[PDB]
Parts: structure tokens; C-alpha cells; sequence
């Protein structure tokens, strides 16, 4: 018995040889990219195979299973469709469909807050989809960096927490949605900004991070931690819409001064400084694909799907969830949290962070902002999304109408 | 083979034949009880052989086989461990630990408003567990009658979406909690109610329910759809309750008037009879474990996990678990979403109405109100019950830390 | 070589003789039902020999023979895939999309100008299809019956243009929009109305029709016309909706008297008389079904798809959709045209009735109107329908990038 | 099996040979032209082979599939009779009594505004066909230029939606018909103009091209556009017209000032140089078979049928057929529609470009113009094209009287 030659002869035809051509399409059919970093070592030692003789990309029972011994465990089950979404290439047609249904919505303005947003094109459009074990799909403009602007508040939020835990954390900033009322004031009737996810609670939370280390530290800090949740993919920083976001942010000004009298920082606090690492924090870059493994680490309890790491404790994405479910897509929350149902985050350079827990983590993009601030193609496909998947968080996973449950077989 | 076969020799023992206390015992230790509803034909004929024969209690192979015969597919789920709690007599145990924790918080105080309430005992105290395979357990003081009184509101909806549809129903009520500052006010600013759990938005969702018929058949149409959610357990109706809610009701008098004059209620309204209606609604009486029937149809998609039939269109159970999720535990609601993550619903009589999506539902009752209404035994089993099993709704299945999950083995 | 056997073991299997539920069910899923008079003789002789012998249920290969032999031309048609659209079965799983994403637009209100029409629910919704060569399919509320109100004006034009010729007909109406200043005015500059599609030219046009006779005979001629149109389906009169609209008619009146000294009717017309019989005319009844083939038969040549009898000439059918193109939805025409480019006519009732020449006609109804008299829902649908296929007007048929062509197999 | 073979013996008699003046006869009867592009390495082959013994001008089934191997896929639905035309020898006689029966109708009076326009002969008159398959067919002066003055409004709208998209282009100009004495105001009361063919609207469109580059340059990106809309068939520029248009353009001024004035230009706009800019434009030279292919590609989804390239969007050519049906032919445009039901638009050059969609595009010029400004042969031959053939936009495929349907057999 053996788990490298089974998986050979379920590869193999029952023919002698396997080309190599046949099992990284086999591969890439499961959803799982060649350079998945949990697959490096065995990709490293087909690339060692590839050069000892460059005839005959085939391969034995013997030489597969010291290309594979190594990463067997997680071949196999990729293999025997024993990942959260089996049928992965029929889910990412979906996924497409879903896409281009969305890609004729040519409504919305795209921020002129800054001249670097209004920068981007309105036709911009990409969905990334990566799941909790690693399944990658991509459609429209993938790999164009934008910034995650309100779409880091979840993930500095989850930091915070991660660092210092729930109970501290929430002596600076509530974990309710304001309601539709107060898209206006600053903080709740314990003078406490209501929740991370809005302007005034994300500056307390940016003030809570590393604290007694100066702001450039600070940054990269957030950053090695922003590496982990992508599995070191990309994450930027655009210079650009940092300083020109920091000349153009009188309210976060107005809300930093708002904060110190009614002394909601905690002791030794620079707010002028943390007003900086905020701006800072909000002009990082990443691409769809970036950014759909971090919300797939959210997706995952806290495990990067890519590398099999630890980035965030389960009380921190737990919480962190709970939030974006609440108050994620600023007015339109409750309406997203009725329909939808999914903790998603939004951003001003048209970013939604999308998460199906326990299945997939995404990132949605198009400059296109509605009246409420939502990526309108963005909104779109995540109603489409639910509308035809039982995603959404009170879908019955045993009795659900007309929609499809990607996760099982037939 | 012939699974009537396998399961034979799965009690069997190995042995000749199988005594029925020992399929009894067994039976009943996967939770099912002997007179769960799917199980009537196999235990009429089980009373009916131990008259065809006095002597000797033991079961052939087909004398077995032709008992089980009609109820087949259930009890080999029910001994085959594919219950959504398979391991049923630890977690009841663990529920009996979570019970009795909350058993000496002796803090609360009984609602005095009517003497209908403040005749209830503060010593009372139990929880009842129905999952959404038809599992049960009780402890404490299970089967006393209570009225739901808000208890009801998730009820009615899920009934008025059913019937009309999210998009009619939500014409009339919104669908957001309205932020700890609006405990007050009656309507959001589209001049509809904020949403169905509160008295407002109830009171409108009831002059829904079956328009065009007097108050007598509105109400047993109700009342013949909470028999169908309990699989025909007790739903009753206390008349010293409704009597009594019809003197102290100038608040609601105060909403209803408030109502008619903003052009909420649809055409046709009689205000004053649907205010009739609604304190009847809010007197119907349940016992825990009729009510845990009632939530684990909600927990099931609208299936009644006792009966089979379908009661509830599962897009009526996601909109009335949506809003319990938020606006359920009155100003608690967001703290509950927050530290428990369970659609869940309190009642001035003591009770939580509490469903755990896809697992299981449950009825705490105790009659003692902290300050803001919710039952405070309730409100701390609820508390302890997901700080031990990943049920919080943003939990991980794969990555929960210290947490038991009940759906697993060991 | 026989056509009936070519036919018989295409569904045969090649095997036994054919169940006849085997080969209903794969007649209705060519979209035809078992109701086309086309089909009369094939059903009527096949409840015929399931009484001769009523214990069969099979089919011979000369059983089969004389059952079909009457129809054979039309059932291969169907069978052979070779209707306009071959997968009826996708294209109705389409429809049912595009019906439940406009059902979820709540915006409009419904015509309360008179009790007749303030009667209909907001929430009536129904679209029914019927294609060139007889396939249908329905989803809401299709068999509800309203009055066409406006949407007759192309079918009275019709019916003047088929029996007196499009140089005649036009001697006394225009035949271009008149452009969104002059929704006010009633004539051109040769002073005669702008065109068929608005009241005043309707109004000319009914004026046209059967002259010489009087008004009871003269409905009862449009009545058998509209009768072939719609292959004998339902088309009513509601004597509820006339009077009211004898009533509250000032407008027609004072349109009545203006084309009246302009000398705009032939010699010897009863002007009062013609505005009584326009009342008539627009308070004629249908349903969606029966007027989805109203609208097939201007999608076919002006013959009518389930009878294949021709009731309108090719000129009378051509200018009747060249002017429900540009003249159809009232102020919203030229963007109607712009971004749905298909021949449509719009009613107060709520009802479009709509051409998708060459393949199909529908009827859309919704009662609530926006604010330029259009059913909300159906605006919603017919852009939603050409946003999915290249059936809008100037949709090449070759090169259509990313939209469906049910015309086509795969 | 091979497709060589199969079309050797379908033209080769079940001779052993073809002479290649019979391939050649065979092959301009499917109305394809030996000049078409997308059978230019068919025709290298034989320019190659009509050396390598200069007599003997007969062709094996081996030495035939090497000339047409690299082209084979359209010539034989060329030569199977599959393109959307097949009996084109008909076709081109029935265009031909159209061209015959138009010519007899000397009304009209040449436009005499400019001196360059005075100059064109009233006798001129051709009319020029491409199918969506390249068919081609030309009668009478079909490859003498003349401007299209405003035959381009439609081609500067397409290419600026090709670019910007509809939801931009139309925050600028309407999508309507004005209204038919409303021929004289230039905005609507959202205060753009009616639609991309009105003056108005035209010259907003050509503000919307290519922004933030110079004028000589924007003008070389729209011809690079018109060599690709024409399959890089003739296209030229008149400078006599343009010197002429800026010297007696006076509403064009004042429109471009009222347009100005009244902010209708996105903003960084030079109106005095986009005013400068239309002029060239609408002095920019084709000739009916040129054009025609322009139509064509209109006609055909925005693909150029004898290069096989995707010129404009699908989009694209969608509205600029939908405003060409409805405002196409100034006063005439509702008219036009009604009785002739395909997208047309008209210049004062003597020139329509007409489109049939899915089938063929056309460009018919006679310099005499109407009262209203259109192509009196012109107007006639639309008239009497459609009074022929199925055509009309809103003619039924299927049930259509006498009027024949080149499409079928
Ligand atoms: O003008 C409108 C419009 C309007 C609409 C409908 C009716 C009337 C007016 N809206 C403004 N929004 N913000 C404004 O000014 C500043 C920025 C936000 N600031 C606040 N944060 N938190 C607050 N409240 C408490 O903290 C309670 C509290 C609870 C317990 C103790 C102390 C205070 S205010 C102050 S003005
Ligand atoms: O007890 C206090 C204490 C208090 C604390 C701090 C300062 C002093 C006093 N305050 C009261 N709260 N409620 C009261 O009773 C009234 C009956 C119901 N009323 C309303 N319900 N819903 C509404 N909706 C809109 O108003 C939206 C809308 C609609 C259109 C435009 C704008 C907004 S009004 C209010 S008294």
C-alpha cells in the first residue's frame, strides 16, 4: 500500500508513464495554481526532473512519487475531489457568468475625492476567488493594483485584536452598527466610536496598534502582517493617494481633534501622528488576487489557505467577521447584511472584501462607487452571487430551493 | 443485503436475536424519542407483537425486520452516527453543565406589569434542545407553559413572508435594528417600523397576516401554523394573559394610532382589531420543548425536524433569521450578535428562542428580566453555550481553537 | 423512407412502442402545448385509443402513425429542433430569471384615474411568451385579465392599414414621433395627428375603421380580428372600464372637438360616436397569454403562430412595428428605442405589448406605472431581455459579443 | 477526406485539370473580388505559379491546394453558395436595374454653397455594394471621390463610443429625434444636442475624440479608424472643401459658440480648433466602393468583411445603426424610416450610406440634392431597393409578399 502510487495510477491511465504536461493540467483543474506555496517542494523537484532529461517529460510510478512524496497529502486530496468546493472548474464558470452579468452595469461615479482615484478607469472590473484550501480563480482585471482604503479596517481591526485581544480592543471602540441615523456623529452614548469598520472607530483602531514604537515601525509591522494573510502575494503602497490623502482629509482631522478632548485614545497617544499611519494604512495596494487570499484567511479562521500558517487568532477573525457583517458596507449594511448576508467590507477605490465563511474568501473591484459609496458591479455580483448559491449566512445547508451548493458533488 | 440485515446485527450483538428495552435503549441513546411521529408505524407495530406474544421479549430477524420496515432510512441515520450530533449523549451532558451554570445566577427580576407574569416563579429554569434531525433533551422545567408574548414576532413574520413574500412585507416593515439610540422612536426615516422584533414592526407585520378574514380565523391560522412548526406538540392560547395585555396597553395603543395616521398599515386596516389580534398573539402559550420544535423548524429551512413536512418557505426562515440575528434580544441585540452569533429571540415572559442554523434549535425559559428584558439565565446559558462549541455563527468549522464541535466524532 | 416512422424512432429509443406520457412530455418541452389547434387531430386521436384500449399505456410504429399522420409536418418541425428557438427549455429557464429580477422592482404606482384600474394589486407581475412558430411559456400572473387600454392602438392601426391600405390610412395620421415638446400637441403641420401610437391619432385611426356602419357592428369586426389574432385565446370587454373611462374622458373630448373643425375625420364621421367606440376599443380585456400571441402575430408576418391562419397583411404588420418602434412608450420612445430597440406599445393597465420580429412576441404587465405612464416591471424586463440576447433591433446576428442567441443550438 | 480536393473537383469538371482563368471566372461569380485581402496569400501563390512554366496555364489537385490551402475555408462557402448572398450574379442584376431605373431622375439641384460642390457633375450617379461577406458589386461612378461631409457623422459617433463607451459619449449629445421643427434649435432641455447626427451634435462628438493630443494627430487617429472601417480602400481628404467650409461656416460658428457658451463640452475643450477639427472631417474623401465597405462593416457588427478585422465595438455599432434609422436624413429621417426601414445617413456631397443589417452595406452618390438636403437618386434607389426586396427593417423573414429574399435560393 501506498498514497503516491495510488494517486499515480489514478493519474497514471493504468499506462506506464504519466507526461508531466497531463498531471499539472490535472493539477490545475483541481483549482490549485503550480505555484501554490505549500506545493513549492514539489515543484521544485519537477523543475530538478525537467533538466536530468529533457526527453520523455514522462514519468515513473518511482519518479512521481519523489516529485510528490513530499506534498502527497495535499495532492491526493486535491485529487480525490476532497477540497471545500469539488467541482472547482464548474464553480469558476459561475464565477464568470457572474462576473461579465455584473460587467454591463455601467452606472456610478468613481471617487474624485483625489485625483489619484478619479485617476482610474470606470471599465476596470476583477473578481478573485481563492477558497480555504487554496482553489484560485480569476476573470477581468485581476492583477492591477488599487488601494484597499476602508477595505484595511478589517484587517488593522483584526490585528488589534489578534495583538491584544477582544476585551481591550472594545475599551476604545464599540461593536454595533451605528444605525442609519448616525452616518454623522462620532461616537456612541459611551464616547466610543461605534464600531471599527467606520472613520472615527478605524482611527481609534489604528491607535491601539504597536504601541510605544514610533510610525514607521508601526507600518511595517501592519505590512509583514498584511504579507502573511496573502500568503505573500502582492501588497503595495501608493505614495500618491497616501499624500494626497493627507492635504484632502479634514474630517479625519476634524474626528482625530473630536477624539482627544473626549479622550478616547489611550495615554501617550500622537494623534496628529496616528492620523498619518491612518492615512498610510489606507493607501496600501493590493490586486484582487492579494486580496482575495487575506479575506480567504478570514474565510479560514484565521489560516493563510496558500501556506497552511496561523496569521490571525480564531477570536480575532471571529470578531472580525462579526463586524463586517454588521457594518461593512458604510449605509448600506443592513440592506447588505438582509440580502446578502456575507461579511463583506467596502472601499472608496472600489474594493469589496468579500468572505464566505468556511468556503472562499474574494475581492471584488470597479472604480464605479453608487451614492452610498459601494463598488456598484461590486454590489451587483454579490447579489448575484447569493442569489444563486446558498452562501448566503442563513441559507439551510440541507434544504435551499433552486440554488446550487458548490460544495457538494451531485 | 438489505439494510433491515445490516442494522439487525448491528444491535445484535452478534447474538441470536435482540430483547426491545435493548433497541429501545439503543434507539433512545441517539436521542430520537419512542414517540417521535417518523418513528409511529415501527413502534405501532413493535406494541402490537408484545401482544401477539406475552412470553419471551426478543425480536427475530424479520420479526425485527418487518417492524423497522416502514421507518427504515431513519433509524439507520439515527444508528449509523449521521445525526448532525452523532455523539447525542455527551452533548445532552454538556448541555446539563450549561444549564446548571446558569441555574445559580440568581439575579432578574420577574415581569410584575400583568399578575398573569409575576405569578411565574423565578426559581423556574429550563432548556429544551431539538435539533434539525429530531434529537431531543430537556433539563429543568421543561414542560411549563408560557406565552411566547415577543417570542412570537420571528413567528408571524416567517408566517407573513411565506405568504406574501420578502418584497410585500418589507413595503410595510423595515429590515435594520435601529441603532441604540432608536429604542424610542416607531419609524425609520421611509416612515415604516424599523423592522419585525419590534412592537411596532410587529404590530404591522400582524395586520398582514391573512387580511380579509374576521380576528377568530386569522388566529387559528396562526395557530394551526405554530402546530405545524412544533410537529403538533403544545401550542396553546392564555386567555388571563390576553385579557390582561388589553388593559396596559396604551403604548401599543399609542403605536397602533401613531400607525394609522402615517399610512402603514395596508388598506383596509382595522387598527384597533389588529391590536386585538396582536395581544392575542402574544398570549399563546408553549412549553420549551414545543417551542425548541418551533425553533429547530427555523434551524431546519423550514422543515419540522419531527414531522418532515414543510412549514415554512426557506426564504421566509433566512429573513427571520436575518432579523433575529440583529434585532432580536431588544437593546441586547448587537451585543448578542457580537459575544453569541445565534438568531435568537427573548420574550418578557423569560424566554430566548434560540436557533443554532443547521444543527439544532432551542427554549430557554426563565421568567426574571435583567434591565433590558431578556431573560438572565437565558442570556447566560446562551453566553457559555458558544464559549464551549464553535455554534457563534462566525465561528470556523476546521480552525475553533478550544472549542468542542458536537457534529464531529472524537 | 416515411415521415411518421423517421419520427417515431427518433423518440422510439429504438425501442418497444412509446409510453404516451414519453412522448407528451417530450412534445411540451419543444414548447408546444398540447392545446394548439394545430394539434387538435393528433390529441384528439390520441384520447381517442386510450379508450379504445384503456390498459396500454405503448405505441406502435402504426399506432403511432395514425395519430400523428394528420400533424406530421408540425411535429417533426418541433422535433427536429427546427422551431426559431431549438432549446425552448434554457431559453424559459432565462425568462424565468429575467421575470424574478424585475420582480424585485417595487417603484411605480397604479393608475388611479379611474376605480378600475386602482382595483389591481402592485403586485400583479406577469410574462408570457409565444414565438413564431407556436412555442410558449408563462411565468406570474398570466392568466389575469386587463384591458389593453393604449396597447390597442397598434392593433386598430393594424387592422385600418390591412383593410384600406397604408396611403389611405395615412391621409389622416402621420406616421413620425413628434419629439418631447410636443407630448401636448395634437397635430403636425399638415395638421393631422403625429402618428397611430398617441390618443389623438388613435382616435383619427378608430375613426378609419368599418365606416358607413354603426358601432355595435363595427367593435364586433375588431373583435373577430383581435379573436385570429390571438389563435381564439382570451380577449374580453370590460363594461366596468368603459363607462369610467366615459366618465373622466374631458381629454378626448376636448381631442375630439380639436380634430373635428380641423376637419381631420373622413366626411360623415360621428365625432362623439368615434370617441364612444375609442372607449370601447380601450377597454377591451386580455390576458398575457392571450395577448403574447397578439404580439406573435406582428412577430410573424401577421400570421398568427398557433392557427396559421393569416389575419393581417405584410404592410399592415411592417408599419405597425415601424411605428411601435419609434412611437410606442410615450415620452420614453426614443430611449425605449435607443437602448431596447424592439417594436413595443405600452399601456395605462400596465401591460407592453412586445415584438421580437422574426422570432416572438410577449406581454409584459405589471400595474404600477413610473412617472411616463410605462409598467415599471416591464421596462425593467425588456431591458434586462436585450442586455441578455441580440434581439434588439441593430444586434448583428453573426458578431454579438457576450449576449445569448437562442436562435442558435450551442 | 481534404477540403482542396473537394473543392478541385467541384470546380474541376471530373477533368484531370483547371485552367486558372476558370478558377478565376468561378471565383468573381461568388462576387468575391481577386483583390479581396483575405485571399491575398491565394493570389501570391498563383502570381507565383503564373511564372513557373508561363504556358500551361492548367492546375493538379496537388498544385491547386497549394495556392488555395492558406485560404480555403472561404472560398469554398464562396463556392458552396453558404454566403449571406448566394446567387450574387442575380443579385448584382437586380442592383443593376435599381441603378437604371434611379438614373432616369434628373430632379434636385447640386448644393451651389461652395464653389467645390458647384463642381461636381449633376450626371454622376453610383452606387457600390459589400455584403457582410465581401461580395462586391459597383454600377456607374463608383470610384470617383467626393466628401462625405455629413456621411462621417455616424462613423466619428462609432468611433467615439468605440473608445469611451455609451454612458460618456451621451453625457454630451442626446439619443433622439428632435422633432420636426426642431431642426433649428440645437439643444434639447438637458441642454445637449438631439443626437450625434444633427450639427449640433456632431461637433460635440468631435470633441470627444482623442482628447489631450493635438489636432493633427486626432485627425490621423480617425483616418487610421477609416482605413481600418474600409479594409484600407480609398480614403482621402479635399482640401478645396475644407478651405471652403471654414470660409462660409457660419452656423457652425455660431453653433460651437452656443455650444460653448452653454457648457456642452467636456471641459480643456479649444472650441474654435474642434470646430476646425469637424471641418476636416467632413472634408475627408471616399468613393462609393470605399464607403460602401465602411457600411459594410457597420452592416456586420462592427467586423470588416474583406479583412476579417473587428473595427468597432459590437456596442458601437449598435447605436450608430439605432440613430441612423432614426435621425439619418435630416427632415427626411421619420419618412425614411418608415418606408425604406434601414439606417442611412445622407450628405450634402450627393452621398447616402446605407445599411442592411446582416447582409450588406452600400454607398450610393449623385451630387443633386432635394428640398431637404438627401440624394434625389439616391432617396429613389432606397425606395425602390426595398420596395424589391425583404430588407425593411420590420419586413417578416418569413411571410414577405413578392418582394424577393436575396438570402435564399
Ligand atoms: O447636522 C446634522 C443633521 C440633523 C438631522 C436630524 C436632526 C437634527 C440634525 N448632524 C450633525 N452631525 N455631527 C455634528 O457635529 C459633530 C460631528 C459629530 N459629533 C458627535 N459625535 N457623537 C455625538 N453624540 C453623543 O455623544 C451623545 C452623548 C451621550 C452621553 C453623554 C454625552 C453625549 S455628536 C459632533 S452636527
Ligand atoms: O423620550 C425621549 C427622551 C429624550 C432623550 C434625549 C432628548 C430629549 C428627550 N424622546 C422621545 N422619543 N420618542 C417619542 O415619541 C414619539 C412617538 C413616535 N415618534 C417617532 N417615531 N418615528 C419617527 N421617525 C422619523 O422621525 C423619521 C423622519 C421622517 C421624515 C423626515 C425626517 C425624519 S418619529 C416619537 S418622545
Amino acid at each position: 500500500p501506498s498514497l503516491e502510487d495510488l494517486l499515480f495510477y489514478t493519474i497514471a491511465e493504468g499506462q506506464e508513464k504519466i507526461p508531466v504536461h497531463k498531471f499539472i493540467t490535472a493539477l490545475k483543474s483541481t483549482g490549485l495554481r503550480t505555484s501554490d506555496p505549500r506545493l513549492k517542494e514539489c515543484m521544485d523537484m519537477l523543475r530538478l526532473t525537467l533538466q536530468t532529461t529533457s526527453d520523455g517529460v514522462m514519468l515513473d510510478k518511482d519518479l512521481f512519487k519523489k516529485c510528490v512524496q513530499s506534498n502527497i497529502v495535499l495532492l491526493t486530496q486535491a485529487f480525490r475531489r476532497k477540497f471545500v468546493i469539488p467541482d472547482f472548474m464548474s464553480f469558476t464558470s459561475h464565477i464568470d457568468e457572474l462576473y461579465e452579468s455584473a460587467k454591463k452595469q455601467s452606472g456610478g461615479k468613481v471617487a474624485d475625492y483625489i485625483p489619484q482615484l478619479a485617476k482610474f478607469s470606470p471599465d476596470l472590473w476583477g473578481v478573485s476567488v481563492c477558497t480555504a484550501d487554496g482553489q484560485r480563480h480569476s476573470t477581468g482585471d485581476t492583477k492591477v493594483p488599487f488601494c484597499l482604503q476602508s477595505c484595511v479596517k478589517p484587517l488593522k481591526y483584526a490585528i488589534a485584536v489578534n495583538d491584544l485581544g477582544t476585551e481591550y480592543v472594545h475599551r476604545y471602540v464599540g461593536k454595533e452598527p451605528s444605525g442609519l441615523r448616525f452616518n454623522k456623529l462620532f461616537l456612541n452614548e459611551d464616547d466610543k466610536p461605534h464600531n471599527p469598520m467606520v472613520n472615527a472607530g478605524a482611527i481609534v483602531v489604528t491607535s491601539l496598534i504597536k504601541q510605544g514604537v514610533n510610525n514607521a515601525e508601526k507600518f511595517d509591522y501592519v505590512m509583514q502582517f498584511l504579507n502573511k494573510m496573502a500568503g505573500n502575494e502582492y501588497v503595495g503602497f501608493s505614495n500618491a493617494t497616501f499624500q494626497s490623502e493627507r492635504e484632502s482629509g479634514d474630517r479625519n482631522f476634524a474626528i482625530g481633534y473630536y477624539l482627544k478632548e473626549k479622550k478616547c485614545f489611550p495615554e501617550g497617544t500622537d494623534m496628529v501622528g496616528i492620523l498619518d499611519f491612518y492615512f498610510q494604512l489606507c493607501s496600501i495596494e493590493v490586486t484582487c488576487e492579494s486580496a482575495s487570499v487575506m479575506a480567504a484567511t478570514l474565510a479560514n479562521g484565521g489560516f493563510c489557505p496558500i501556506t497552511g500558517e496561523r496569521v490571525l487568532s480564531p477570536e480575532a477573525v471571529r470578531n472580525t467577521l462579526s463586524l463586517m457583517h454588521s457594518c461593512g458596507m458604510y449605509d448600506f449594511s443592513g440592506q447588505f447584511a438582509f440580502h446578502v448576508g456575507l461579511p463583506a467590507k467596502s472601499g472608496v477605490a472600489g474594493g469589496i472584501l468579500l468572505v464566505v465563511p468556511n468556503v472562499m474568501g474574494m475581492m471584488c473591484w470597479s472604480p464605479p462607487l453608487d451614492k452610498m459609496g459601494n463598488s456598484v458591479k461590486g454590489i451587483h455580483f454579490c447579489h448575484d452571487l447569493v442569489s444563486l448559491c446558498n452562501f448566503h449566512n442563513y441559507d439551510n445547508l440541507r434544504h435551499f430551493a433552486k440554488k446550487l451548493d458548490p460544495r457538494r458533488e451531485g
